[PDB]
């Protein structure tokens, strides 16, 4: 679990999204896992610009922050569950790090600040959701 927020907006992984996200919601995309929802109080997480392939991420199994090499956003695979049948992920940045099931919000960061949030993994591989290109978070 986890979530981002910059300004009067909440970031999380479209699959965990809540009722209330949903009743709020200002834009969704089902490829790219996201949802944004509005929020009352004001969000102080800075969104990194820029093309960075190195950073650190939140891993819950394991109540620690790991540095990762990670790849550019781009349309990758993911098979099925309660969430998704096979299809291809966009804006997917894939890293070697280790991420099982409940590890979906961990938040990607680098000096810039916010890059993405853990949205899927595999054999010993993690996959974050890139936002650095969603430039309407910030105003
Ligand atoms: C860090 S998730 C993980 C890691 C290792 C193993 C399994 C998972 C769970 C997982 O990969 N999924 C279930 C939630 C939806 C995911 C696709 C989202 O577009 C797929
Ligand atoms: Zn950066």
């Amino acid at each position: 679990s986890g979530a981002i927020y910059v300004g009067n907006y909440r970031v999380v992984n479209r699959h965990l999204a809540t009722h209330n996200d949903w009743a709020n919601l200002v834009w969704e995309d089902s490829s790219r896992d996201l949802l944004v929802s509005s929020t009352t109080a004001q969000g102080c997480d800075t969104i990194a610009r820029c093309d960075c392939q190195t950073g650190v991420y939140y891993c819950s199994s394991r109540r620690k922050h790991y540095p990762v090499s990670f790849s550019k956003p781009s349309l990758i695979f993911v098979e099925a569950s309660e969430y998704y049948p096979a299809r291809y992920q966009s804006h997917l940045m894939l890293a070697v790090g280790h991420s099982e099931p409940g590890d979906c919000g961990g938040i990607l960061r680098c000096q810039h600040g916010v890059v993405g949030i853990v949205s899927t993994g595999g054999n010993g591989l993690v996959g974050f959701a890139d936002v650095r290109d969603l430039l309407w978070l910030d105003e």
